[PDB]
């Protein structure tokens, strides 16, 4: 780490006294599906470069940004643009903002991401809700909460093992009968890889072995920090591609470029999670 | 891993304990979470806080400031470590493991390691007693190493054997003293997984853990193992079984009533005191 | 952290100003496989130290030369994560070798045999890896992403390059050898502290067939080059997988078998190199 308490707190504060919004609800912007930001309404707009403390940016293209509005009614705080592991960001600063929307008074988190389908069944397009994820940073010490623990955020030993609401992923199942769609909603385990390269077949048949639903490079450590600070969380990943599961299959790959989201299946998710914004318990 | 300790460091440190002590100790012993109660069964102790101790790792003032207590137990001269380091605490593994060389350059020729653990084994049931077969680093796959940088062949090879880390004999000895003790609980036997923590794990995450082979996780340990290993140590331990972790969503659902308690301050004690019949069975120099 | 594109382009082009050689292939020999820069004519030799922006080997050289044929830039004495170097210096010569105008990238390492058929002594053609390190963070293309270079996510699913595996298959069957010539996954780990049975037990049920130290990270930097890739390993010990067989300890000696070994994979490098397509 590096961010003292008193710097969440300056943040949080800074935060809250340039805007009259007051979010309970923070959603993550996956690669892909920042246009969640245009259905909010009396938007308010920081960008990164505003916020002190932010991370700064590295990256190529904008900054990205914070935006406070309402979501079929809610009072929702959105980022657009995440910090990856693989630009180089330490994952305690990758997690800084889910720790400021605690501060905030955020009680609930929604992550969303692009993914590689590892399960047989997935096809590109697909939604999963995600009900469990599989954390290999963290295993080998690649952990956010690694450092001595704030009891004013939580706990030294926090559990994982329910950290995917189960009355959210009950409700979304629910919500998603009414819709109407055409494939049902997809349910299974992220795993985590740091990237940023891509999987080999052999490393796919390991993730595949490990009973991962579903591969990418995000989301874990927002999710870790989240459930450290008591917040509600629930998420859903964009299978974006389905990743080659075989040697046989690698030499038959033709007219193939491993697209980002459609931007049709984007937008099918960006309005589930705009719909579900009915079905968050209010704070109350 | 960016090592930040010369040979003479640590031979400053060791000379400087075989100055400020008469003990000579055989056997170093490192108390896990829940067992520092091994000390007060030290006879003619001397203790040293790590805070006296010239170059040993420095916390920011927790709770628990650990330390280091020189004695017998059951007849046998031993240092024994009170509060380990741990990497989840920001602690690079070459300041955990500082003390195993240390220890080394003591004098000793046996390294027993203590810990508390999930249960991974259905079997296993909270309170049971592990003698460590083997262990899976998960950190070291992935460069968390302790032996990480160049090696000092002062202190052993660069690239040391682990097939026979935990010692042959002493398991053999540990499960015999057992058998005619008259135990209720049969001492159960494993290979004890190393994740970095702090976090607890998943059930995703649990299950690729028994899938690995892993009967009980913890998050300490095998750090130490490995650099005794590269001096010469002859390495053996336990693991006090203090909750089953989750295996299934469905137990999860039913995970109702609880927390993941310390070591029930009885079944620590059981261990406690076998550690210290155990004396007896460790060969002499 | 490290490298800037300069800085490759500086290094690359003071080789270029201090040699009349001009490589295609780069052959980076793993331990106990370097007796190959001694069949290297017109060899123009420099030590690491001597190399603007290299990292200093803290026994190591860059050797250029003609090989069967072929303008090489042979590395002896490579750089290894246990060592302690970052992945980011571990790498740096490969894309040297892209800017020197290398287009093939060859890999030698000793590995332990994680497959119960193969046996000491035996070459396996590399096939695929399992970059355990990079699952975890220690990824060679970790932070800032240069295009000149290559993709921010780049594909290594064909990483081992198809044509080159049918010509060693190929030129194997010509060369009358009575042991065939092994093909699998090469699983790295980062060391420097070898397997216990349990974790050997691990990465066999990950599905690897020979585990070492090193490569990967090579691999993985020379794709998002676009270099064409294909590497051995010399299987120097059969890795103990149980507990029985443990207790069986033997006429001890893995060492000088190994020459006749390695000098047999080093020979197969050379016969192979009138198998790498032209540019
Ligand atoms: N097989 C795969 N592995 C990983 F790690 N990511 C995959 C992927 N397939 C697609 N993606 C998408 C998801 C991320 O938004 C984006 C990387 O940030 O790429
Ligand atoms: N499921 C579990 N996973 C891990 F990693 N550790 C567990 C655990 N259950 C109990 N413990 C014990 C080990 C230490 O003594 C203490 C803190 O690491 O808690
Ligand atoms: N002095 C030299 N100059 C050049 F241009 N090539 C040399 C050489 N000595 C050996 N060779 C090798 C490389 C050519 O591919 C090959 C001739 O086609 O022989
Ligand atoms: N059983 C084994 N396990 C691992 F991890 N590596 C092994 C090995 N046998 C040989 N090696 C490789 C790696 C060293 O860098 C190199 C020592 O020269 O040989």
């Amino acid at each position: 780490n590096g961010y003292t308490y008193e710097d969440y707190k300056n943040t949080a504060e800074w935060l809250l006294s340039h805007t009259k919004h007051r979010p309970q609800v923070a959603i993550i912007c996956g690669s892909g599906l920042g246009g969640l930001t245009d259905k909010l309404t009396q938007a308010q707009i920081f960008d990164y470069g505003e916020i002190p403390n932010f991370p700064r940016s590295t990256v190529p293209g904008h900054a990205g940004r914070l935006v406070f509005g309402f979501l079929n009614g809610r009072a929702c705080v959105m980022m657009q643009g995440r910090f990856h592991m693989y630009e180089g960001y330490p994952l305690w600063k990758v997690t800084f903002p889910v720790r400021v929307f605690h501060l905030l008074g955020v009680d609930t988190l929604v992550v969303t991401n692009a993914a590689g389908g590892l399960n047989p069944k997935f096809e590109v397009g697909d939604i999963m809700l995600i009900r469990d994820h599989i954390n290999l940073p963290g295993f080998s010490g690649q952990n956010p909460l690694r450092g001595p623990n704030d009891e004013r955020f939580g706990d030294r030993f926090p559990a994982m093992s329910d950290a995917y609401d189960r009355t959210m992923r009950q409700r979304a199942l629910s919500t998603w009968k009414q819709m109407g769609e055409q494939r049902e909603l997809q349910e299974g385990t992220y795993v985590m890889v740091a990237g940023p390269s891509f999987q080999t077949v052999a490393e796919c048949r390991v993730l595949q072995k490990l009973g991962a639903d579903a591969v990418g490079m995000s989301t874990v450590p927002e999710v870790i920090v989240a459930r450290h600070c008591g917040l509600r969380v629930f998420g859903f990943s964009l299978i974006t591609d389905k990743v080659i599961m075989d040697y046989e299959s690698l030499e038959k790959a033709n007219h193939e470029e491993v697209l980002a989201a459609g931007k049709q299946a984007a937008q099918k998710l960006e309005q589930f999670v705009s719909i579900l914004m009915a079905s968050i318990p209010l704070p109350d």
